[PDB]
């Protein structure tokens, strides 16, 4: 159905804007990315920039992942990010989200040959 890298990317790849363009950005793209089918994913966060900047960051600065993990790794950058979080209106399937527009580092655990972001873990 889905390989882990390409979750990774339909779950937190946005390339085509620089930023969320607007409150709504959360609401649009949770349901577009297919985010709220038989849920509400609670947290997501979206990624702008190019998802080679993104597979990069599995060469950067290697840091435990929350589950304990050791193949996660933090972006020497910031980079543009949008985190949605559930909101306490929200109910399945009338899925609402907080927009959170920033500059973070991002955190993500990579695998595979090749090796690519396969979870996204933080962002700090
Ligand atoms: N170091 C690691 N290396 C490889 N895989 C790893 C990993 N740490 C976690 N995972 C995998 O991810 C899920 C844990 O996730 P968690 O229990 O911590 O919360 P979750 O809501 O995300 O649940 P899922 O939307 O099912 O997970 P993902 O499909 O991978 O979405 P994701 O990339 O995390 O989106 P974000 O919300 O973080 O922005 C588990 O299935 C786990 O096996
Ligand atoms: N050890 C390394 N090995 C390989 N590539 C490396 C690297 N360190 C950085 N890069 C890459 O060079 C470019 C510039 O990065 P650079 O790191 O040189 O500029 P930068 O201005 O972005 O850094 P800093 O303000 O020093 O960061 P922090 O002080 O820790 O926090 P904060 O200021 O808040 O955030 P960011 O400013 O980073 O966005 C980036 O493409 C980066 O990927």
């Amino acid at each position: 159905k889905e390989t882990a890298a390409a979750k990774f990317e339909r779950q937190h790849m946005d390339s085509s804007t620089s930023a969320a363009s607007s409150s709504n950005y959360c609401n649009q793209m949770m349901k577009s990315r297919n985010l709220t089918k038989d849920r509400c994913k609670p947290v997501n966060t979206f990624v702008h920039e190019s998802l080679a900047d993104v597979q990069a960051v599995c060469s950067q600065k290697n840091v435990a992942c929350k589950n304990g993990q050791t193949n996660c790794y933090q972006s020497y950058s910031t980079m543009s990010i949008t985190d949605c979080r559930e909101t306490g209106s929200s109910k399945y399937p009338n899925c609402a989200y907080k927009t959170t527009q920033a500059n973070k580092h991002i955190i993500v655990a990579c695998e595979g040959n090749p090796y690519v972001p396969v979870h996204f873990d933080a962002s700090v």
